[PDB]
């Protein structure tokens, strides 16, 4: 249920040529604004799978008007995948279909390509820095958000006990805390996506977006605790599945 060393060295070494590409600082107008003026669409994705059945699931993209939060397009395929889960490979399992879904759009509905799109998974906060939301945004070029729900315990990162005093410092919607990795670095943030929320997302940069952006549109996309396009994305694929089969 695990690729052999030799494949993950060569996935490692993939990963490690095309994080050359990833532009963790903002590229986008509506970006610097205060309240993101000119951002209309914003993008989901997800995939969703069987029980019983690693191979077969269902990849959708959603896109949502901003700020309203309204689905005005969806796209939930079928697929067959290949790879299995392996904690810091997550893009080798889910990009090369997540992609074809962002290829779909531009041949089906061009002027609803997103401005930015929110991955259910890390960018940056990653074992080689180089996570699905990277990988997403350097193979599409698109400003990508990385969320997600648990902490990948890398560069000396943890969820122990000092992390978790930590959350409980965390008391509003929309407070944060940085992930600071041993080498100094900012890697993301947890951030507390509502009131009524207390166990925390890991927000971290994908691609075309500085951090401090990323978490605050993240923050302004949690009508519940999971950012609405990866919810409405998540919702649409298991439903999917659910009704296919
Ligand atoms: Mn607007
Ligand atoms: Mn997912
Ligand atoms: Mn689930
Ligand atoms: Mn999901």
């Amino acid at each position: 249920e695990r690729p052999p060393e030799e494949t993950l060295s060569l996935w490692k070494g993939e990963q490690a040529r095309l994080k050359a590409r990833v532009v963790d600082r903002d590229t986008e107008a509506w970006q610097r604004d205060p309240s993101f003026s000119g951002l209309q669409k914003v993008g989901g994705v997800d995939v969703s799978f069987v029980k019983g059945d690693s191979v077969r699931a269902c990849a959708s993209l959603v896109v949502l008007s901003y700020p309203e939060l309204k689905v005005v397009y969806e796209d939930s395929r079928m697929v067959g995948l290949k790879a299995p889960y392996v904690s810091g490979f997550l893009a080798f399992r889910e990009v090369p279909f997540l992609v074809e879904l962002v290829q779909r759009l531009q041949e089906k509905e061009p002027d609803l390509m997103p401005q930015v799109v929110l991955v259910d998974g890390n960018g940056v906060l990653h074992q080689r820095g180089f996570g699905v939301a990277c990988h997403l945004g350097v193979l599409t070029e698109l400003p990508c958000i990385g969320v997600a729900k648990k902490l990948l315990q890398v560069d000396g990162l943890e969820n122990n006990a000092l992390h978790k005093e930590k959350i409980v410092l965390l008391q509003a919607g929309g407070d944060t805390f940085p992930l600071i990795g041993s080498s100094g670095t900012v890697l993301g943030m947890a951030l507390r996506s509502h009131d009524h929320s207390t166990k925390p997302l890991y927000v971290s940069v994908g691609h075309r977006i500085s951090l401090e952006v990323a978490v605050r549109l993240t923050h302004h996309c949690c009508r519940f605790r999971i950012p609405e396009p990866i919810r409405q994305a998540d919702i649409r694929s298991r439903e999917y599945i659910r009704r296919t089969l």
